[PDB]
């Protein structure tokens, strides 16, 4: 019936009782006196000098009476104007060496201050526009930016923060999406989004609650203004020990809305940012007056940035397709295409992909079957992700027809305009510390560490951001190796093979700079030593799982001599029964081959003959060989020249079910015609070097530097619109587009890299999560 003494109560109440919680207005279920009692606006949100030492009047929004501090419901500036205190921002930066909390506090609390559409470059405007945020940033731990997830939209990224999962795993694949099993659609606006069936993983608030850590209700009806929310969090912090929460969240809708209307670089972004900074000031002054400003950990985090995107810069599918009322398009900074009506046999995905590929010369979107999207996006393993996908250029839109804002976002998460912010301030965070950019998928683990919680299974690499924290409650531990390698000697003569083919200390210490990769699944494979390279040959897959070699700054490149162009030699160490054969490659019209260690970089003409071994051979399409041959012949030398030598671990990936994980035997769906030689979906390479570039790769004392990619193993090069031209014009931009982290390849291969270095394991986990973006 009533909400007296009950306003913003942390417990939910079932029917037939009316509600007084922070989300009751969105569920149309508050008591009649909720607005009266709980949403008082009288006399503003700030104490004035006139109001100091007032008698308590219950109609006021916040109070300036003597008893306000006892009750914990003063205005945030009460002590500033009435007790002559300073604003938190006006004070000197002071190191928080331990948490300074009142007695009763079993842990430092966590407040997540979430900002929507906050571009990373907005922080360059600094204390001139945002005093409080610039203090948080400069005094606590901060990054130059933080990479969001794709699509760079609100709900996928916000829920990625809460779960540490990619959108494909947590299920919130866009702001808008259709589910073929539910036969229902999800939008920002509407009642469907409240149905729990859409939301997968385990968000931080559930993780907290399940492990006995009380979480302060995260969600606020849009009717409830920002000042009220800040005041309620501060009031919750005043609650007695047994009742009060240890984790809180504030979501701000700005500066997303201002970013859309006036663009990222408009003069009209300043007041939005001042409004954000003002709100942060009310939190910090409020915490300061509750004596919690050196107790609570504050995270100031964004979900994505903002780009200049005008309606004049729009692509129309009606220029490419003659069937646009047979499809439904999810439009804008990305495209997702589906059959409009279910029960339409004439709809064909292949003809749609054909009609969208490389038509205009200046075409501002690229079509994809989702399995062929760059693996770094991890945007494919969900029934709500349509098979047809359009990656739209930065600064552009894709709509269906001309009859369907100065800023937008949703583009590829590597794009600089999509980068957002991270600051961590408080006892548990480090002091005056810059840290390198990282992915928002990592933060769920950090937030669990801050609250002393065991994270749920997620896509962060736990330990990869220990360098953000003053004290770590998690020390990372190397995974145990499952499959011991065999080291088979010579045990098969050259006359004992019939394949239709015609033609160690020094190895390890130069070609495995960072130790042997550990196989974290059950299989049988062989280590094979050669002069120019080392490999882990799989007996099950008939090819190397990995092939490691090293190329100095002054190493020569050579040709494949013409009498060895078709040369394939049987490996005397490896059985015929566990070897490939060249007869399959003949009988397979579309399938050719290539080599993992390049014959183009062999140290001598004699050593070159190991490169032509059957145990270095992998299946490759003629189209792919153009990419692979350019990489090996030209670019691997180029990287050695620039980076003072490079270690290169290359190999195959099999991911036919596009889940970003290593395929088992039964999950492989294509083989070389009439054989058991499995065809890779991708080929990787992990190109490592010394960060101190003056020291060579094999003489690196300090930290390491890494690049990697996962090239898609395609029958054509339709993805590259300049594939008719010379490889110098197109293949390097293809590679850059499919750049990857070492971690992505470890998911896809079930191998573990960098197991013997001089670097600490947490530092190596940071190396494994690194992504070169070329921006
Ligand atoms: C990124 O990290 C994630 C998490 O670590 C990785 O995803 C995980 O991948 C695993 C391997 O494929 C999956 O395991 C399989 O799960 C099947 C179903 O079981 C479910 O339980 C999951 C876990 O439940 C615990 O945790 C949750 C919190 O997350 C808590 O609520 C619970 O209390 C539990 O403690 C749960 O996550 C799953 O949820 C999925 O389905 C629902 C729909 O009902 C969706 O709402 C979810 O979003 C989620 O969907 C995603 O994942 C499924 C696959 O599970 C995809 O199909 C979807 O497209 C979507 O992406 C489930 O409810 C098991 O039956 C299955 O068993 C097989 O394999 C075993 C051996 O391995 C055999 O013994 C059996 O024979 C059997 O065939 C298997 O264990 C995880 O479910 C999955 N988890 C999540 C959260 O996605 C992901 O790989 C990482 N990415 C990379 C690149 O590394
Ligand atoms: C229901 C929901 C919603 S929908 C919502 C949230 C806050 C305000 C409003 C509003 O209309 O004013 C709407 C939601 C949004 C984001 C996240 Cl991370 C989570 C969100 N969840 C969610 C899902 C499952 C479990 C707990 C919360
Ligand atoms: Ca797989
Ligand atoms: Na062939
Ligand atoms: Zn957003
Ligand atoms: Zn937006």
């Amino acid at each position: 019936g009533s909400c007296k003494g009950r306003c913003f109560e942390l417990q939910e109440v079932g029917p037939p009782d009316c509600r007084c919680d922070n989300l009751c207005k969105s569920y149309s279920s508050c008591c009649h006196d909720f607005d009266e009692l709980c949403l008082k606006t009288a006399r503003g949100w700030e104490c004035t000098k006139d109001r100091c030492g007032e008698v308590r009047n219950e109609e006021n929004a916040c109070h300036c009476s003597e008893d306000c501090l006892s009750r914990g419901d003063c205005c945030t500036n009460y002590q500033v104007v009435c007790k002559g205190e300073s604003h938190w921002v006006d004070d000197d930066c002071e190191e928080i060496k331990v948490p300074e909390c009142p007695a009763g506090f079993v842990r430092p609390p966590l407040i997540i201050f979430s900002v929507d559409g906050f571009r990373a470059s907005y922080m360059k405007k600094g204390s001139k526009v945002m005093p409080n945020i610039e203090k948080l940033r400069s005094c606590g731990t901060h990054a130059p930016y933080m990479r969001p997830v794709y699509p760079t939209k609100t709900f996928p990224n916000l829920y990625t923060l809460a779960t540490g999962l990619y959108p494909e795993s947590h299920g919130i694949v866009g702001n808008s999406m259709y589910d073929p099993v539910f036969d229902a659609s999800f939008h920002l606006r509407g009642r469907e989004k409240f149905n729990h069936r859409w939301w997968g993983g385990q968000p931080l608030w559930i993780t907290a609650t399940k492990q006995g850590v009380r979480a302060g209700t995260f969600f606020w009806s849009v009717s409830i203004p920002h000042e009220r929310r800040i005041l309620t969090i501060l009031q919750w912090l005043s609650l007695p020990d047994n009742e009060r929460p240890s984790v809180y969240a504030f979501y701000s809708e700005q500066p997303d809305f201002s970013g859309h209307k006036y663009g990222p670089f408009g003069p009209e972004m300043t007041n939005p940012l001042r409004e954000i900074d003002k709100t942060v000031g009310q939190l910090m002054d409020g915490l300061k007056q509750l004596r919690l400003h050196r107790c609570v950990n504050v995270i100031f985090v964004g979900d994505h940035g903002m780009e200049d995107v005008t309606c004049d810069r729009t692509e129309f599918l009606s220029n490419y397709l003659t069937n646009v009322d047979d499809i439904t398009l999810v439009p804008g900074t990305l495209g997702r295409i589906r059959a409009k009506s279910i029960n339409n046999s004439k709809y064909d995905p292949k003809t749609i992909i054909a009609a969208l590929t490389c038509k205009k010369p200046d075409q501002h979107f690229k079509p994809y079957m989702k399995q062929h999207l760059p693996k770094r996006l991890h945007y494919a393993n969900n029934r709500r992700i349509e098979d047809i996908h359009l990656l739209v250029d930065r600064r552009w839109h894709v709509a269906r027809k001309p009859l369907d804002f100065q800023g937008d976002h949703g583009f590829d998460n590597k794009v600089n305009s999509m980068q957002t912010v991270f600051v961590g301030y408080g006892p548990t965070f480090k002091y005056r510390t810059k840290v390198p950019p990282f992915e928002n998928i990592e933060l769920y683990n950090v937030m669990c560490d801050l609250l002393g919680l065991k994270p749920a299974p997620n896509n962060g690499t736990h330990g990869s951001l220990n360098h953000l924290l003053r004290t770590n409650t998690f020390r990372p531990t190397m995974p145990d190796e499952v499959s011991r390698p065999n080291y088979p000697g010579i045990m098969y003569l050259q006359s004992e093979f019939d394949l239709g083919c015609t033609c160690k200390g020094s190895t390890k210490e130069r070609h495995l700079l960072y130790g042997r990769p550990a196989v974290l699944y059950r299989t049988s494979y062989d280590i094979l030593y050669h002069t120019d390279f080392e490999s882990g040959y799989s007996e099950i897959f008939l090819m190397p799982l990995w092939t490691s070699y090293t190329i100095s700054k002054q190493a020569e490149v050579s040709s494949i001599p013409e009498h060895l162009t078709n040369c394939v030699r049987p490996d005397v160490r490896v059985s015929p029964g566990f070897s490939q054969n060249c007869l399959a490659y003949k009988n397979d019209k579309q399938m050719s081959y290539g080599f993992l260690f390049p014959p183009y970089l062999s140290s001598s003409p004699e050593a070159k003959y190991d490169a032509f071994l059957v145990t270095n051979m992998v299946p490759m399409y003629p189209a792919f060989k153009r990419v692979w041959a350019y990489f090996q012949r030209v670019l691997v030398k180029k990287y050695a020249s620039e980076r003072n030598g490079v270690n290169v671990i290359s190999g195959p990936i099999f991911d036919y079910n596009y889940d970003g994980l290593r395929d088992t035997e039964d999950e492989i769906k294509q083989y070389v015609e009439g054989s058991s030689i499995p065809v890779p979906t991708h080929y990787y390479s992990i190109i490592t070097s010394c960060l101190d570039f003056t020291q060579p790769a094999d003489k690196c004392d300090g930290p390491l530097s890494v690049s990697s990619f996962i090239l898609p193993h395609r029958p054509d090069n339709d993805e590259s619109c300049a594939s008719s031209e010379d490889e110098s014009k197109w293949v390097e931009e293809l590679m850059k587009m499919h750049t990857a982290r070492v971690r992505d390849i470890e998911h896809l291969t079930g191998l573990d890299f960098y197991r013997k270095t001089s670097r600490s394991y947490s530092e190596i986990l940071t190396l494994k999560t690194y992504l070169h973006t070329y921006e």
